[PDB]
């Protein structure tokens, strides 16, 4: 399946790094600390394309950790999940992998597919989780730059 290698950043310039084995938290790294940062592992799998709507999964780079979105508490709920390292990744990955990336003026979105309009979003704040955010509007972060490694 393609991939790409990729450091994903906030619009405010906050970086990505493993929390716990299992949460991402978004922080304003620099120095020689962005080596801290997390590579995702960005594929292009199967699903509903147009030429501003592109489905990937997320994956760490040599790792067989993948965000899903997940139902915890009745509410959508953003988790890393352990996989068969020797199953994926796959090109039909399963729905509660899948993202849907929107180009959207220079920066990114990733919509889950599995529930629309919940969003990957990070806090304004230094060191909270990453987690699945439903409202874009200008509170929490839903918008990222791409870097290819």
């Amino acid at each position: 399946v393609r991939s790409l290698n990729c450091t994903l950043r906030d619009s405010q310039q906050k970086s990505l790094v493993m929390s716990g084995p299992y949460e991402l938290k978004a922080l304003h790294l620099q120095g020689q600390d962005m080596e801290q940062q997390v590579v995702f592992s960005m594929s292009f799998v199967q699903g509903e394309e147009s030429n501003d709507k592109i489905p990937v999964a997320l994956g760490l780079k040599e790792k067989n950790l993948y965000l899903s979105s997940v139902l915890k508490d009745d509410k959508p709920t953003l988790q890393l999940e352990s996989v068969d390292p020797k199953n994926y990744p796959k090109k039909k990955m399963e729905k509660r992998f899948v993202f849907n990336k929107i180009e959207i003026n220079n920066k990114l979105e990733f919509e889950s597919a599995q529930f629309p309009n919940w969003y990957i979003s990070t806090s304004q704040a230094e060191n909270m989780p990453v987690f699945l955010g439903g409202t874009k509007g200008g509170q929490d972060i839903t918008d990222f730059t791409m870097q290819f490694v």
